[PDB]
């Protein structure tokens, strides 16, 4: 099975891949996680995509793309968790997957108003050893736990990062609803909660 988790940054959707992957077994593949492992190790890929991403931006298609051919899975079931954002790179990601005699099964869409995205990425921490993802008033890092808030989680990078949502990743919606496998996940509700709505969709 392979899964696409679609919506505004802040909806939750790299924390339920991660619950996903962890405990059903899934290959999560996060866009936004090994953009920032190439940025930081200064690979080609990371010194190319890491003032797109420090400014909002979307990193160019052909580098995604590419980055996705690189680490998509030979088996396994796989969740997209930020990946495809623009309609050229879901073009792309289906001719991939026909290549391979798949397809995407489901396309959870993260719905979450404006005023929870800015709460929720605001407040967003990161644990610099684990990755591990806080947040200051919902899930707040345990005491002495020394955490680090990214810089594309700036009011302003919030407000470009948004604008750039809506423009260019929201018209995916309709895209995948054309095709009868978009799922709709109330993500403002609580993390337990939204988890068993992911459960449900995917049976
Ligand atoms: N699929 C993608 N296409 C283009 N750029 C991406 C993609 N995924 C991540 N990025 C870059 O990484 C940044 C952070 O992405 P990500 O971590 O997936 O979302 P969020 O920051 O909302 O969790 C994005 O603003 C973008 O610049
Ligand atoms: N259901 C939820 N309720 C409250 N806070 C949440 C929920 N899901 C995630 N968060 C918190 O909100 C922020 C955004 O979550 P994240 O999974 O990183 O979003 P995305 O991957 O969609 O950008 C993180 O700080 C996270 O701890």
């Amino acid at each position: 099975m392979i899964l696409v988790f679609l919506g505004p940054p802040g909806a939750g959707k790299g924390t339920q891949a991660k619950r996903l992957a962890k405990e059903k077994g899934f290959v999560h593949i996060s866009t936004g996680d090994i953009l920032r492992e190439a940025v930081q190790k200064g690979t080609p890929l990371g010194k190319k995509a890491k003032e797109y991403m420090e400014r909002g931006e979307l990193v160019p298609d052909d580098l995604i793309i590419a980055l996705i051919e690189e680490v998509f899975p030979k088996h396994g079931n796989v969740i997209f968790d930020g990946f495809p954002r623009t309609v050229k790179q879901a073009e792309a990601l289906d001719e991939m997957l026909e290549k391979k005699g798949l397809k995407v099964d489901h396309v959870l869409l993260f719905e979450v108003p404006d005023e929870v995205v800015i709460e929720r990425l605001s407040g967003r921490r990161i644990n610099p050893e684990t990755g591990e993802v806080y947040h200051v008033k919902y899930n707040p890092p345990p005491p002495g736990v020394k955490v680090i808030q990214r810089e594309d989680d700036k009011p302003e990078v919030i407000k470009k990062r948004l604008e750039v949502y809506r423009e260019q990743t929201a018209p995916l919606i309709e895209y995948y609803k054309k095709k009868g496998i978009l799922r709709i996940i109330d993500a403002s509700k609580p993390v337990e909660e939204v988890y068993r709505q992911v459960l449900e969709v995917i049976g």
